């Protein structure tokens, strides 16, 4: 159902329902922050999250000076399988903007990527993996 | 911020306002769908996302037996510098999971993994890109 | 300027005026603080100090038996130029005293410090680049 | 302390009590002006400064064809540690600026460096070695 | 003494004695954290408190999977000799316990281990090594 | 947590839940005197805990003039896995402090890693490994 989809652009995002969990930091250290989603879980099962940031350097190519500044998110889920192995499902976000990209155009771009990973229209591509 | 943040597992992520707009594929083919946010702009200023697929293959050593079902999202974003050059700035979204996983299990992790998009919490992280 | 200027040691200097910024971390790791004072600023044109720490390492053949202890802070400045080139102005302090030293020395040495930044008698000096 | 912290921009700095000193010169060749603070001290412990500047040569780099102007003070503090061995506490104060930045972008640098190491808080990061 | 020494076992462990330090940090390094005890003495001469951690690591071996989440601290505090020299008598802890273990083990396992160091009947023990 | 966490300075640790239990001696072999706690559970599944001395030794280095007084507790707790499988929580604490203490400051030391261990601030360290 990519095809003559839908999203709204510079639109608000809300969630309701649910059960409010807390991220609880473990770990800030060469430009990581690691932690982890308070489920009331096992250690083996957590919901570990990893931040990581990427800071521009000065550069000659790059048409502008420096290179993009990174900002990466990676979520884990320990799934366990039919036979009892434990495997991990991740889902990586990364956002690279040039420096001069302002917060508008930021937020823009981050409410667009929200809905591109919970719009129904998109449920068959992340589940089914299904390009049409 | 990413310290005490709460993250609403399992909910429902809806949005309001905005403008609607349709999406409309380019190019296809292979394993490989590339598309663009119509929004009655330009040719160089116009979003283009991507969607890329990767199936599970048949691996052996590894848990379950397949490898993961991945599947990656790039949403690109034309910006022009205060130097006249033209730059994109992109969000990068991978999902990877195991074939055995269920549709729910997918749709808590893109519901987990699109909050740390637009949450009010991480909103230093993405824009001024402050880990703490 | 730099020949008959008078330092009042030991003295007391404040602040008056001006805008209260709040200075809002970015990322640690490790001995080696990043902040940025917050003034309502975008991304490429804030303020950005960092703060590194060199702690005594305990060596032989030093007055009073360890290395010193080092405290270096660079406050960054961004500057757009004539051209539309970025580039960046820099204020670096290091204070390097020996383990021994008692917190009043210290005191002295960064008032002294502090007065030969913001006397109008050395004023030449860093804008006009007058050695007298 | 380095954190919530608080820091005045674009403020007038002053200073009250202490005892007026005079800054008597001794050298000045090699684009350096050595000078020593009088405080009616023996030669062992006197309070040298030393001003040094580095004046912009024509670059094809640099974006803007220069490089930066640098004005370094280094102030001396000889200390007799218990023993009896002589050791110099030292502070070093390098500024380096485009020749394009104004001299109220440099007033506003200089203006905050002097809070930098000054200000209540810094005093745990000066002293204590306390990045927080 | 040792030998028929009671020990209250899950139970709630209070103090009251005053004089209520803050741990201040000052370092982070690797997967470190060292701090140091805020009670207004010389800088080195204060008490520096270090934490660490070793999380698991996933296995073949360690009957249970994986190896144990040891945590250590170690609380630094120097003293000044009467021949004049300098030393740090030191107090480490470790918690080598395995990762499945429950947070109320751990609780009870921390009040027993602390209910020792303050307990009567011990203090010949920790003061003049009186095992028997 | 860690962080600005408070540590109570010569203070006297109580202790109320009930459950008196009692170390009884088990073996002594070198210099070393192997207990358990009676709590009525199974022959190897008792905790014990393992007491020993490393008085000093007159040496020439050792700038104090011999090498420091050390006192090892490690309290063993034996945990059965979900896998089936067992294994030994174990606490171990040391006290390498210089002969020439008082007992005062040993007492001091005792009560501030003591204050450890039990704190609210320190929960989430020993429990999740929390650092940051």
């Amino acid at each position: 159902a990519i095809a003559n989809s839908s999203i709204a652009i510079d639109s608000t995002a809300s969630v309701t329902g649910g059960t409010a969990r807390t991220v609880k930091e473990l770990v800030r250290n060469n430009s990581e922050l690691n932690a982890y989603i308070d489920e009331g879980l096992s250690f083996q099962a957590r919901k570990e999250v990893a931040f990581s940031v990427k800071v521009p350097k000065v550069s000659v190519s790059a048409p502008g000076g420096f290179t993009q500044a990174r900002s990466t998110v990676i979520l884990k889920s320990p799934k366990t399988l039919a036979n009892g192995n434990r495997t991990v499902n991740t889902v990586s976000i990364q956002l690279s903007v040039d420096p001069e990209t302002t917060a508008a155009e930021v937020t823009t771009m981050l409410n667009a990527a929200a809905q591109l990973l919970f719009d129904s229209d998109y449920s068959d591509f992340w589940k089914a993996q299904a390009l049409a």
